[PDB]
């Protein structure tokens, strides 16, 4: 009985040791891999915003929302991910698929429901900073109602969203003199409201404009409107580099007041009609004017909702996304 | 006591156990890691190439030097920098002069900043790309200085390398093991020559085993680096050995066995004979074979005579498809050399005015 005894706490002690190291072997690995994750993601977004800066084109980003608890019924349709940039979504009936057919999109980043309000924002931020820089920066979200614009651009208490991980960004990166001019409006029927048509109030404190934001977002079928949000920078340092960080919210441009159709007619016209654009056609082109065309980089949200119901929309949503995604800025 | 080893097999299987499912746990987490590492830098390296496309999958770049030291006073021209990439150039003692490049070098601009256009590719290089470096220019325009550069200054050769061993390096953490097949020659009238051996020989150009695309030079003398000590020990060995081409092949062949993937790429660096006018006691040849050969593919053509001379058969297999070139045409700063650099410079002309 001893020998035998002897012979297993042998064996398992080995076993042990052996098994022990081994796991040191992975951590060690594992501890590796993780560095060289780190490292490899960020080279493709430093690499992925090299190529939209050389390519001018206005940057386009797709953003498909999960379903909320709620609609846990609510059927979905098909989504096909061929990779980071494109993306394609198929009815959930066949008498459609076959007549035609291909609805199949590519833009500059594909956002899965999956994403979360930093795995957003880290593709933005990038053009957040270049505006302290002295670059006028601009940013809206297309979509139907339902899909995520708000959610995107806003976003909830609980999780954040864009503009607000916005201002965490635009000082954080001053930590040279810089001062800060919000601004707030909104055009329900075509008309410019809150402290505007006039102006606005300069930013002092992360907490008061955290607070100067939250303030408009109060006073708010029912959005049917735009909400824009500028925020000129300024750069001293003691010749003063100036550049704005505007931040829409279109309504939705879904199956019916109507703005947003003038929008459109300006993206063809930022390739076609390079004679008269039909930029002062619209109060909201007006002021996203200086960044349709003039030196600006424009990033544009195009949310799509998962739902069948609303395939015909997300379709229109995604195939008025892709045209933009070709304008040549020429900045 | 039977019962002490008795109690220590139990607690030792429950040790064991409990060790097992640990780094079972490690293991899936590894896996995944793994998986997306791979995925991250396939990605990586796509990125990586269409920012190469996009500045140029062929660009020409010109670096003129500064007077020498052994004639303060041998005639300058009228040089007169544009912009970046825009530079003119005025005779004194016999249209207009001004040329434009993807980046224009001034005697002023230094062996790092030449070695920036390089670095990018030496990472494209390592992803499976050919890449070719060129320097093109009259005897004493730079070439040599660019390519080989001085102990004081290396050059782009020297500078790949470093670039080359580190990257290397770095590449084992995500299960790449890189190879270096380092092969130095010398292009004398269409006639090859191993820079690393001493017996006189023949090399002809015949088509590679796995491809009748790519190259391959019977009796060459094809090292696989061991280690930085030996490739420099090489490239020492390979210097001590004027009208002819020199070209220096690094061949990265990386594996990655866990994947079964294989990454072969190459980076020729090439340090072009003169491009000057000869009197009377050829080269010129295979010089224009080469800046066509280059100027064909940028017309996009179909039947390219890469065959024609010894040199465009040579770098055949890195002169189109995915593969990139940098021309560096060097300069030389003086009147008496006006003609040749206004020659030298004239072929950035030929190649942006493929419209
Ligand atoms: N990406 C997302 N992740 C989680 N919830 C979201 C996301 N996008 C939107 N939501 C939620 O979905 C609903 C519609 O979003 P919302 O921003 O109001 O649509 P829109 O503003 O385009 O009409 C809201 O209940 C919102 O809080
Ligand atoms: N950028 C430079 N800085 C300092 N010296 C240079 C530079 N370019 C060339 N030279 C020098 O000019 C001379 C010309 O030789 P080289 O560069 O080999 O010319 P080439 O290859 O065109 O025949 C060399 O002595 C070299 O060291
Ligand atoms: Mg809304
Ligand atoms: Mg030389």
């Amino acid at each position: 009985m001893h020998a035998a005894l002897s012979t297993e706490v042998v064996h398992l002690r080995q076993r042990t040791e052996e098994l022990l190291r081994c796991n040191e072997q992975q951590a060690a690995e594992l501890e590796t891999c993780k560095e060289q994750l780190f490292q490899s993601n960020m080279e493709r977004k430093e690499l992925h915003n090299t190529v939209m800066d050389l390519r001018g084109n206005i940057r386009v980003f797709c953003r498909i929302r999960p379903p909320l608890e709620s609609e846990e019924n609510r059927m979905c349709c098909t989504w096909t991910y061929h990779d980071e940039s494109t993306v394609e979504l198929q009815s959930i009936d066949a008498q459609a698929k076959s007549k035609m057919g291909q609805q199949i999109f590519s833009f500059d980043q594909v956002f899965h429901p999956l994403s979360s309000q930093s795995d957003i924002f880290e593709m933005v931020s990038p053009l957040i900073q270049s505006a302290l820089d002295g670059y006028n920066i601009c940013i809206f979200a297309y979509g139907q109602s339902g899909s995520g614009k708000t959610y995107t651009m806003d976003g909830v208490p609980e999780s954040v969203g864009v503009i607000p991980r916005t201002v965490d960004l635009l000082f954080d990166s001053i930590r040279w003199e810089y001062e800060i001019k919000a601004t707030f409006l909104e055009i329900y029927n075509e008309v410019l409201y809150d402290l505007l048509s006039i102006t606005e109030e300069t930013v002092l404190d992360p907490n008061h404009l955290r607070h100067l934001m939250h303030t408009a977002k109060m006073n708010r079928r029912s959005s049917r409107s735009h909400a824009v949000t500028k925020l000129e920078l300024i750069g001293r340092h003691a010749e003063i580099s100036v550049g704005s960080i505007n931040l829409v919210d279109l309504a939705g441009s879904e199956s019916p007041n109507r703005s947003l159709s003038e929008l459109t007619n300006v993206i063809l016209a930022l390739l076609q009609k390079q004679d008269h654009i039909p930029y002062r056609n619209s109060k909201l082109t007006h002021l996203l004017m200086p960044s349709l065309g003039g030196n600006s980089k424009t990033l544009m949200f195009i949310n799509v909702s998962p739902f069948q119901d609303c395939f015909q929309e997300s379709v229109k949503s995604l195939r008025f996304a892709a045209s933009v995604n070709s304008c040549k800025m020429t900045k």
